[PDB]
């Protein structure tokens, strides 16, 4: 057996992961470190079910997530190194011609927009793996 749904206080479980819905005005790199210093990382998203869960708890005024154009060539990848095997980009996003808009945020609808990394948003989402109880 082995059930993996234990999360630290203040975190919320969904499937095998734990999620922290942070509040407080931050630009992307600041949110990146807030997550890191809590033993998590800016969230990566891998299914409709996981997106649906995030949308349910998402801040209405937008949140930083863990997707960024790290290689500076137009390919948006997860900072946690996980596979890009799902997307919820808003229609037309990411824009082909938007130099500098390398960071990614999630709107209240849950759909993703690129953004200048120094934009200030009032929310940001972290994740980490849940720990497990022995059967």
């Amino acid at each position: 057996g082995f059930v993996c749904n234990t999360c630290p206080e203040k975190w919320i479980n969904f499937q095998r992961k734990c999620y922290y819905f942070g509040k407080g005005t931050k630009q992307w790199v600041h949110a990146r470190y807030a997550c890191d210093d809590m033993e998590g990382q800016l969230v990566s998203i891998h299914s409709p079910e996981e997106q649906d869960f995030l949308t349910k708890h998402a801040s209405h005024t937008g949140s930083w997530i863990g997707l960024r154009n790290l290689d500076l060539k137009g390919e948006f990848i997860w900072v946690d190194g996980s596979h890009v095997d799902y997307s919820n980009w808003a229609p037309g996003e990411p824009t082909a011609r938007s130099q500098g808009e390398d960071c990614v945020m999630m709107r209240g609808s849950g759909r993703w927009n690129d953004a200048f990394c120094d934009r200030k948003l009032g929310a940001w989402v972290c994740d980490r793996l849940a720990t497990c109880t022995p059967p």
